[PDB]
């Protein structure tokens, strides 16, 4: 490890056209730093390879409003109006990835795996390819997705995906040593440590350099070998993108309540399901930006920077939780370890298809594609019926991008909760009182069966 | 996760037959306690995933002398005569895995990711298939290997391998709190770690329970989402496989040579680690052990010695200041994808275009080949062989194609001998670039297997102050 007293020095020699991977969830584990220092530098033509977009004044927005981005690759771009200005007006490229394979892909590039097989994104936009990457100033498409390819294993869809490599990683750690081991701060750790293995020349900020001895040489979350550079951080904002602290909705929150059991492993979406959290049992919080054990919102002197969840909210967390880094909580969720994912949709069909992630009138499917991609986790939709005019929600075939294909196992809506089987369809199982089959089948777009033990649609006290 | 205070209770419903995941490298990490619980409950044929199969005596080699393994899934047999016996007699069926394959097959039956592409094993009986799984009495092969799938991707040769999972996995751990977090000790953690994520059942035995908030959350190693059963053993005794405590030397003193200031490297067992003792104290280089550590020191002394650190040979190590602790799937990432600088390793046959042979010998030597396909996998990391010139009854070693299995193709950058330093070239072969002083280049070519240029620039061979 080479120590740098002047993040500029640390970073003069990134050409320019370079890939360069940023670490970061939201604004937690930003490397605001080293992303000053490349305004100074003025390099431009970046490839960046960024779970998100920052937000329009800070993070990699920062480095949109100089214009030194050409191409980004993320998974949830929202929150950033110049990125969007920039990428309708056929300014910048965009490859929308799913967070779990952002996450797997950079840990391949760097653990020697050139291509891996994942559930995740079979059967949506991402296998099939020909969504825009880039327009022209027109309106027209300047560049198209391509497709993934498809094997089947153990009688299951996979699709192949390549490793991310950069030419240069800018990641931001919370302390290092003087040997250049280092260790991240909460949730902050999230995509900074794979980044930190998958790029030629890595460059790591920290708040607080260290005496070697001062970790435990189990606890050093980066070894030295990883660490190509490294510099003490000049100054540090603590910037907080959400400051969060402590009828039909109300109907299926509490029904939704009723899906928690003892001991169980949840994640839960934004709106509905985490609101429902608040009705419940010992049950296990899980945050996809690298959390186990999720609290209630903090008192304002429990408000920390380093500690959000993927709805980029300030959070807290329990007595015996857990932080690891994205590549690791991805692999919890895609290996199917979570019991029960809970989320909203704007449409589900008849064998279990799933929309909830792009209205065709552009912000990314985030971890939504690899929340649903195991069949071992259970799939839970909260949602209002039907739309705007009592159009259909649900109904035979989804009409928006799919976020996974059968892989709902129950509905949950403010007049009905429905089982759904990949082969076997719908099941109504249970009934909002005063409400009759009828009217269910009035809101439906496709058949149901009726379980002969329907019951009244039941409510947490 | 579900706390027991019997360790035959927490694995009595494991079935005959059943696949098992064990932790472990060597006796570091081993669940013992777990291991004599199977002893109790008697459960056969059983397909062991381990890296090693312990001691005759001691850990999975137990499970041999029962007679309750069908078939191990293993990287190395290492010092276990009986394991070895087993195999070689017909009575146990061994697939002998890439230890960083093994590592991310692992890994990947934990991740959701059913197969992905390694260079590991290309160019052997890995990919080609044929790797003895069975023998028969008379030491033809019953059951061999089948081959993995080719393909290329960015100008190099990758092969497909597929995701291990367990129907239980028995994995040893330091300490659990009393939510079901877990985290482990110096080296013993190597496989346990991504073992207790590729199972349908975990089984955690762990030497003390403690209270929640004993961690700080950022240092719990294993998240208690994975920790199915937990059990503090009842017994731990510590054992040590291996106490080292605190023409050969020329091959030493050239190859003492080979290091640089700020190298990482990764030296095999013999005369690589024995180059190490003459690294001047003016320069860093920083020693890498497979089994998962970063900052390799001197052998201990007694006061020093500690069951949970070992090096790939397992012997009892020291670490210097600044050290780190890792997994195996990590330091096999850390391998593959060419962190490491220079892997020094020793040889039973080098090709003139830089394929090596160091892992088998048909009908003699079935031990498997460890992490050395892995070692000499990537294209970023220096691969520089140090061996004897010649086998016995002046039987070349450096010749024109391998006789013997390969370990990898075209894979070593220089070759070491007592006689000659060579440069390998795998499109133009061997250049002769030092020669032991006192011996002619004729000495070279009478006993070497093949053709080499010399250089214009030939010196003699050079040697550590
Ligand atoms: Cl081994």
């Amino acid at each position: 490890t080479k120590f740098y007293t002047d993040a500029v020095e640390a970073v003069k020699d990134i050409p320019n056209g370079a890939t360069v991977l940023v670490g970061g969830f939201g604004l937690c584990g930003i490397p605001e730093n080293l992303i000053g220092a490349l305004l100074k530098t003025g390099v431009k033509e970046l490839t960046a390879v960024s779970n998100n977009a920052g937000v329009d004044n800070f993070g990699l927005g920062l480095l949109l409003q100089s214009k030194q981005i050409k191409r980004m690759i993320s998974s949830y771009v929202g929150e950033n109006a110049e990125f969007e200005r920039q990428y309708l007006a056929g300014e910048l490229e965009v490859e929308l990835t799913p967070q779990g394979t952002l996450a797997e892909r950079i840990r391949a590039g760097g653990a020697g795996v050139p291509a891996f097989y994942t559930s995740t994104g079979y059967g949506t936009l991402v296998q099939e390819g020909g969504s825009p990457i880039k327009y022209n100033k027109d309106g027209s498409i300047a560049i198209a997705s391509k497709p993934r390819e498809v094997r089947e294993f153990n009688g299951q869809h996979f699709i192949l995906e390549e490793a991310i490599r950069g030419d240069f990683a800018l990641v931001k750690a919370w302390k290092a040593d003087q040997a250049g081991n280092v260790t991240f701060r909460k949730s902050a750790r999230n995509f900074n440590l794979p980044m930190c293995k998958a790029a030629e020349t890595t460059v790591v900020e920290v708040e607080e350099i260290v005496d070697i001895g001062s970790f435990a040489p189990e606890d050093i979350h980066i070894p030295k070998i990883y660490v190509h550079r490294l510099v003490k951080g000049e100054k540090y904002e603590k910037r907080i993108e959400r400051l969060s602290v402590r009828n039909v909705r109300e109907r299926i929150i509490k029904r939704a309540a009723l899906e928690f059991e003892d001991g169980m492993y949840a994640n839960l979406g934004i709106g509905i399901p985490l609101l429902a959290s608040n009705f419940i049992m010992t049950v296990h919080l899980q945050s996809e930006n690298g959390i186990l054990g999720l609290g209630p919102y903090p008192l304002q002197n429990e408000v920390d920077a380093d500690l959000i969840n993927a709805g980029k909210e300030t959070v807290t967390v329990l007595p015996g939780a857990s932080y690891f880094s994205s590549d690791e909580s991805f692999a919890m969720i895609r290996g199917g370890h979570v019991n029960l994912t809970m989320l909203g949709a704007m449409q589900v069909s008849k064998y279990g298809d799933l929309a909830n992630w792009m209205i065709p009138g552009v912000k990314g499917m985030g971890g939504a594609m690899d929340l649903v991609s195991s069949a071992k986790t259970k799939v839970v939709v909260t949602m209002e019926h039907s739309a705007k005019g009592n159009a259909h929600k649900i109904m035979e075939k989804c009409t928006l991008p799919l976020t996974g294909k059968q892989c709902v196992n129950r509905i949950i809506t403010e007049k009905a909760v429905f089982d759904v089987d990949r082969k076997k369809g719908l099941t109504l199982i249970e009934l909002w009182e005063g409400l009759t089959v009828d009217d269910i089948k009035k809101s439906t777009g496709c058949d149901f069966a009726v379980s002969p033990k329907l019951i009244p649609m039941q409510q947490v006290t």
